[PDB]
């Protein structure tokens, strides 16, 4: 299992509400069509205009190889096109999971 | 729901195997005793000696208030004591989740 994490900066924090609606109703809604995505969630870190980043996304994937293929689909290209009108990735963190992790009952 | 993410740097990458055994068999194993922790997992990013960080941890919590209380327990103090012999947090990212996220069937 692997995890990719992005810091996301809005070009304009006035657009937060469009961004968040897109995330919840378009970005999340498209994840069933990306076979490599096991878990995906986005988190609001800051809405200061000049923040180095406003959001963090956490993508849990089967393996990087599978995710890379999913990125080459037109399903993904449609997500990127919309994302890129509002926001940019300013850092990527990635790793391979140790063991199975913990998840509450 | 909130998420806390740490970049973790080992003082000495020779100790990776002790660190990873501790994470999987002690750190993960203690999470049932921390009521605020909903999900927890650690990820190996890099084992270059001079890397700014080697690991990333992702902590999903009910709310920051509940987590803060859990940190004041002696359960947590025992985790910190061990952690601090091997590693240091070099960055914290945190946010409030947008909606319910996506999780594969």
């Amino acid at each position: 299992m692997e995890t990719i994490i992005h810091k996301i900066r809005l070009f304009d924090v006035a657009q937060a509400d469009a961004f968040e609606f897109w995330v919840q109703n378009v970005d999340y809604a498209t994840c069933p069509d990306l076979p490599s995505v096991v878990r995906f969630d986005v988190h609001r870190a800051s809405l200061q205009a000049n923040a180095p980043y406003h959001y963090v996304e956490v993508i849990k994937i089967t393996d990087r190889a599978a995710f890379d293929a999913d990125m080459e689909t037109s399903t993904f290209a449609g997500l990127v096109q919309a994302f890129s009108r509002m926001a940019e990735v300013v850092e990527e963190l990635a790793g391979e999971q140790l063991g199975s992790g913990y998840a509450a009952g």
